[PDB]
């Protein structure tokens, strides 16, 4: 029993993490096989940050110009590319600690652990989701850029972020591992909109079922809705419609607890209309949606 | 910016896991240097657990009945003994991996990482607080005993923790690497009391300097307190009293910001009196005490 906001295990991932610099910036870098992945801003001055034209200024660098460190050694550039906001130099040695992985483009609302480093060493380790409007809530200062998000199924990580900026408004913004961003973001020092966000309403219904699951019962009610109500209710609130897509994928939690999902619909209908009342579900004071229903079942059957 | 429960990097702990075997019992065991550590209930069966006499169990019981797997190769037991709630079984080979540790007893208000495991295999991450009452509301299931507590200073882990059980209330219990029981817990089937609780006061004050630092500043009032005054408040609230050695390690935080310890304790006053009237502080609607003033500072240094 109980329930916590839980990473992956990093340690695949820390044996891929190498400092890159270029010029005067320095910043981290992903080295899976003979390649080294990073944010391709690390050719970039602050004064180039403004509006930088990203050809012009790698075409002024050669291989011998991104220095490249896994701990204390360092890494020969023998090749340099950039696809999209990512810069991809060949190196002349394979990570011998590179796992089995892969490169996937999430979908909002789904969850993965960042591991934070800075001048290529692991800081910390945190769960968090992908925003519906394609930010991320991270924890990240000044040269945590090219930190990487990703997941783990069974000996497989598949990296699904690399990070590249944050906002004025202090949230985060970055690619997948092609270098594309998540979300309209550019790699500039400009404000950009983020645009509205929502709550991911499957993953607060997951949550609610992790809370049934581990004893936290008092939000239950006599009452049950329809798709339709609850969506008139969530649309209120600014929480995502929820689909019968989203229905299907709580099936195992509401066959676990013997709760019908419109049901557990219900007692979230009445939480958003009434709030807590002063009390908390899982040692939350408001309704959590950083868990996704698979999850909730991975850290409620033990999967390693 | 942004402010996350982050535990530390799990790579160097992974690499300590194994699974350990004792008649019908698995558990998880942690291998340092030629020795593997692990609970002793490994020898029991559910009939032992109402009442173990553990020194007779362990009688019945030889080096060759304890199995002890490293991923897929078997380590061969050479040697075993009881200390306090802990077996060590020594092993005719030294791991590999084992980084530079220590074994820290860390006292209560403490935070640590902890790397959730399974048939010796890391299922997660999560960062908690070791209690005032010595429990640890953590996410264990059957089986995750053995799994462990440690914090990380540059290049030394600090194993401070190893699960053991999980009292009836889903609260969890557990050892020191030497065995004790942090708390009045035995390592036993019965119902046992964990006392009063209360909540880290310093840590809350440590949190709301961090929200201060990363821009959530609605709860900084115009007003001051004295510990005398401030101490009557957190009796009413089931807060520990601070002290002035709680004072003088928030000076860093207090320095940072230029806002007065007891200008802080003004504001927590005024959040206990009134509660957050439904707004939020760093992503929470309560008052966190998960995050000790050394938290703060490393986060907010991105210290590795
Ligand atoms: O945002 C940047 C640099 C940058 C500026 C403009 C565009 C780009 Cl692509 C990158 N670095 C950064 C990241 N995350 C957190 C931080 N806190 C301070 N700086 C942080
Ligand atoms: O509590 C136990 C077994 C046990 C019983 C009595 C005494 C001892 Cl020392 C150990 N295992 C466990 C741990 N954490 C979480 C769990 N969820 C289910 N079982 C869990």
């Amino acid at each position: 029993s109980g329930f916590r906001k839980m990473a992956f295990p990093s340690g695949k991932v820390e044996g891929c993490m190498v400092q890159v610099t270029c010029g005067t910036t320095t910043l981290n870098g992903l080295w899976l096989d003979d390649v080294v992945y990073c944010p391709r801003h690390v050719i970039c001055t602050s004064e180039d940050m403004l509006n930088p034209n990203y050809e012009d200024l790698l075409i002024r660098k050669s291989n011998h110009n991104f220095l490249v460190q896994a701990g204390n050694v360092q890494l020969r550039v023998i090749g340099h590319s950039m696809q999209n906001c990512v810069l991809k130099l060949k190196v002349d040695t394979a990570n011998p600690k590179t796992p089995k992985y892969k490169f996937v483009r999430i979908q909002p609302g789904q969850t993965f652990s960042v591991l934070a480093c800075y001048n290529g060493s692991p800081s910390g380790v945190y769960q968090c989701a992908m925003r519906p409007n394609f930010t991320i809530k991270g924890s990240f200062l000044n040269g945590s850029c090219g930190s990487v998000g990703f997941n783990i199924d069974y000996d497989c990580v598949s990296f699904c972020y690399m990070h590249h900026m944050e906002l004025p408004t202090g949230v985060h913004a970055g690619t997948d591992l092609e270098g594309n961003f998540y979300g309209p973001f550019v790699d500039r020092q400009t404000a950009q909109a983020a645009g509205t966000d929502t709550t991911i309403t499957v993953n607060v219904l997951a949550w609610l079922y992790a809370a049934v699951i581990n004893g936290d019962r008092w939000f239950l009610n006599r009452f049950t809705t329809t798709l339709n109500d609850f969506n008139l209710v969530a649309m209120k609130y600014n929480y995502e419609p929820l689909t019968q897509d989203h229905v299907d994928i709580l099936g195992p939690l509401s066959a676990q607890t013997g709760i019908a999902v419109l049901d557990m619909c219900a007692s979230l209908k009445e939480l958003l209309q009434n709030g807590m009342n002063g009390r908390t579900i899982l040692g939350s004071a408001l309704l959590e949606d950083e868990f996704t229903p698979f999850d909730v079942v991975r850290q409620c059957s033990g999967v390693t």
